[PDB]
């Protein structure tokens, strides 16, 4: 299995923790200086809040596929650029959209 990956700079963390706690029904799985991320079940999502200095409002910071295990990251690696994307690996591997939004597949 796999979930989702959501990357979001947000203007202000506490307020977006509290928000995301409710509506999801849980706390953060982690909680940091500017940072925080949640483990969410139903629906499968790893949620991620980057606290952004000055921002006026939320935006997307980067998207991502959590697997689970570093054989994934590699299988996905190699069907991606089989697929003729351009990649950078790292475990986890980086792929961005025409419109610059970066993707990682990666596994904790
Ligand atoms: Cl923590
Ligand atoms: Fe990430
Ligand atoms: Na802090
Ligand atoms: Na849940
Ligand atoms: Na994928």
């Amino acid at each position: 299995m796999s979930r989702v990956q959501l990357a979001l700079r947000v203007p202000d963390l506490e307020a977006s923790i509290g928000f995301y706690s409710k509506l999801f029904g849980t706390g953060p799985a982690k909680v940091r200086p500017g940072y925080a991320n949640f483990a969410i079940a139903e629906p499968p999502l790893k949620l991620v809040l980057i606290e952004g200095a000055g921002e006026d409002a939320t935006r997307l910071d980067h998207l991502g596929v959590e697997v689970e295990d570093s054989a994934q990251v590699g299988h996905a690696a190699r069907r991606l650029k089989e697929s003729g994307l351009a990649t950078v690996e790292e475990d986890k591997v980086w792929v961005t959209g025409p419109g610059g939004e970066p993707w990682e597949v990666y596994v904790v």
